[PDB]
């Protein structure tokens, strides 16, 4: 990761928090192409100082993801590790996270919009799978809406998959349990079971979010009941708009080896 000086960063408003992180809108002063000076809007992810021991995991998968370039993968500009800070400097996406967008615009999002977003996410995951790169935290909160749909000009929405944050292989067990049903059953059993098949399960959970107007699956269950949901081998309910329900359940297969390739997933989506 390219190193950015704290002096070139301005922190502005808080945009919320992730796991052991705080998120801010900011500005980066930089010299761009042709030597032109820019003041570039950025997204700043700050690891909590109290959790500095997660800094290696905080940067790792993000870095590996940034070693591959792809139109559906978020751009990381670099890191700021001046002083006692651990900061990821990321492109600022105009419309933010998909989960909030789905809820704010539920009445204005139809099946064709959901199908296009599902196809784009599948394309990103197929690219990762072909590169045998595990993401590890596929969820609607980690999908960013670059561009809104514009029916008047035929433009579909356009999304990017963002970074996974600190890996589930190092997070406390109580946090993994709260992340059911995004974290697959084999990873609740053993977080070291994280593998490519992990992302297929979470992708199914993410499709459920996309189809459920930003509802969170199993949000009414506490961690104990989320555990028993997996022990009883339950599946998620079909979303009211159930067009993707079979694909969701096919991806959320309790046998990791039976989860379909993203090539097959893309073929299924194209058939709808």
């Amino acid at each position: 990761f390219h190193k950015i000086r704290n002096e070139d960063l301005i922190f502005n408003e808080s945009l919320g928090q992730g796991t052991f992180t705080k998120i801010f809108k900011g500005v980066r002063r930089e010299v761009g192409d042709y030597g032109q000076l820019h003041e570039t809007e950025v997204l700043l992810k700050v690891l909590d100082k109290a959790h500095r021991n997660y800094s290696e995991s905080f940067f790792e998968a993000a870095s590996m993801m940034s070693k591959l370039s792809h139109k559906h993968l978020v751009l990381n500009y670099g890191v700021c590790v001046c002083g006692d800070e651990n900061i990821l400097v990321q492109e600022f996406v105009k419309f933010g996270s998909l989960d909030t967008y789905l809820k704010k615009n539920k009445n204005c999002i139809n099946i064709l919009w959901k199908l296009e977003v599902a196809k784009q996410l599948a394309a990103a995951m197929h690219f990762l799978e072909e590169n045998t790169l595990i993401h590890g935290n596929v969820c609607a909160k980690n999908i960013l809406l670059i561009r809104e749909e514009d029916r008047k000009t035929g433009n579909p929405p356009f999304i990017k998959l963002s970074d996974p944050g600190i890996s589930i292989t190092v997070l406390p067990k109580d946090i993994l349990q709260e992340r059911i049903p995004w974290v697959p059953p084999e990873c609740i059993e053993n977080p070291k079971n994280l593998n490519l098949a992990t992302d297929k399960w979470s992708f199914g959970t993410t499709l459920w979010e996309i189809c459920s107007g930003g509802d969170k699956p199993l949000s009414a269950l506490d961690s104990q009941r989320k555990l028993q949901f997996y022990e009883d081998r339950h599946q998620l309910p079909a979303p009211k708009a159930a067009e993707l329900a079979n694909l969701i359940n096919n991806c959320m297969d309790y046998e990791p080896d039976h989860r379909p390739s993203f090539r097959a997933i893309i073929r299924d989506l194209n058939s709808l």
